[PDB]
């Protein structure tokens, strides 16, 4: 599913990401933007032969399990192919768990450099929220 942007939006604070660890909404939607274009079928392989999953871009060596990337933790406990879902309900729990591992949203490396110190309330700008 490609997202529109307030309709992700909406999503995400559904599910509890506004504020979450204290980043605000339009934090997950900037992320969401430049890991997937906000679209939930984006995979990208990396160059440790783990890849990325879904609207954030979660990967296969810690977070969830595709089968070939050795020394897989899955510690989301689920298979990478949820994360690719329409519903978002997967990505934004595993979500949840990376933001909370210390290093909150950093560990979006996209969100470091295209996100982080940038105006991000802009984009939910429009949004009936």
């Amino acid at each position: 599913k490609v997202f529109g942007r307030c309709e992700l939006a909406a999503a995400m604070k559904r599910h509890g990401l506004d504020n979450y660890r204290g980043y605000s909404l339009g934090n997950w939607v900037c992320a969401a933007k430049f890991e997937s274009n906000f679209n939930t079928q984006a995979t990208n392989r990396n160059t440790d032969g783990s890849t990325d999953y879904g609207i954030l871009q979660i990967n296969s060596r810690w977070w969830c399990n595709d089968g070939r990337t050795p020394g897989s933790r899955n510690l989301c406990n689920i298979p990478c192919s949820a994360l690719l879902s329409s519903d978002i309900t997967a990505s934004v729990n595993c979500a949840k768990k990376i933001v909370s591992d210390g290093n909150g949203m950093n560990a979006w490396v996209a969100w470091r450099n295209r996100c982080k110190g940038t105006d991000v309330q802009a984009w939910i700008r429009g949004c009936r929220l």
